[PDB]
């Protein structure tokens, strides 16, 4: 299928150029796949989620999404004006609160929640997990995502905002995981992104339009916004039985978009998501 002036990420992970309009993808756009989305919730009454984001644990007050991120990066996953996989159920985990600001122990909670409760789900083309959120280096935090995706779930994190190395930020440094960056309209590197050897794959990452709370939309431009965009990809490539959830982070290394990227120090992948999509 196509979507006609998609938003400038969709149509990027569907081409081997920038400045196109049109996002390429299967029909299947990730049917029968799951996505935890670890971060501020999602607003799953939400017209763009169509039934599929529905809130399965908070550690906060309510699991209502007050800060707009989370439901942001679930748009960019599987919402179906902005989202990759458009067909696929999402999962808000609230581990951030409406301000952003989750403690190390209750991130290292809610992915060991997301490694647990998958398995009271049906996700049968496989569990993806979009961990927009970010930190300072921790054994703990790197541990938790490890333990996440070995217990079968694709775990997608950020690389981080700092302009920097990322191996200093967790659980961007844990390696079995897949670190994104973030690159702009232009296939540049994006201002922000961090990078460095632990980095598997660059993403859209600014001004990344997708939802907002109180049924609106937002574009805003961070790693936590390219993360989605391989999430839902991975969603993606997964309900297409391309990859499993242990292989889907080096799949889209693979068969990346390489050296299409400006300003990728050296020693850091120069790889853009991309689901090169035919027909």
């Amino acid at each position: 299928a196509a979507q006609t002036n998609a938003p400038w990420g969709l149509a990027r992970i569907s081409s081997t150029s920038p400045g196109t309009s049109t996002y390429y993808y299967d029909e299947s756009a990730g049917q029968g796949s799951c996505v935890y989305v670890i971060d501020t919730g999602i607003e799953a009454s939400h017209p763009e989620f169509e039934g599929r984001a529905q809130m399965v644990k908070t550690y906060y007050y309510s699991s209502r999404d007050g800060n707009g991120h989370g439901t942001h990066c679930a748009g960019t996953v599987g919402s179906r004006t902005y989202g990759v996989a458009k067909k696929t159920q999402l999962f808000g985990v609230k581990v951030l609160d409406d301000n952003g600001s989750g403690q190390y122990s209750t991130i290292i909670a809610g992915m060991d929640f997301v490694a647990s409760d998958k398995n009271n789900r049906n996700c049968p083309k496989g569990v993806v997990a979009s961990l927009s959120l970010g930190g300072g280096y921790s054994s703990s935090v790197n541990s938790a995502a490890a333990r996440l995706q070995s217990s079968g779930v694709m775990v997608a994190v950020a690389a981080g905002n700092n302009n920097a190395d990322a191996r200093n930020y967790s659980p961007a440094s844990e390696p079995s995981v897949c670190t994104v960056g973030a690159s702009d309209r232009y296939d540049r590197r994006s201002s922000f992104s961090n990078y460095g050897s632990v980095l598997d794959i660059f993403g859209p990452g600014t001004s990344i339009l997708s939802t907002w709370i109180g049924g609106s939309t937002r574009s805003i431009s961070g790693t936590s916004m390219a993360t989605p965009h391989v999430a839902g990809l991975a969603a993606y490539l997964m309900t297409l039985g391309k990859t499993t959830a242990a292989s889907a982070c080096r799949y889209i290394a693979d068969t990346a978009n390489k050296g299409d990227l400006s300003n990728i120090p050296f020693g850091t992948v120069n790889l853009l998501a991309y689901n090169n999509y035919q027909a």
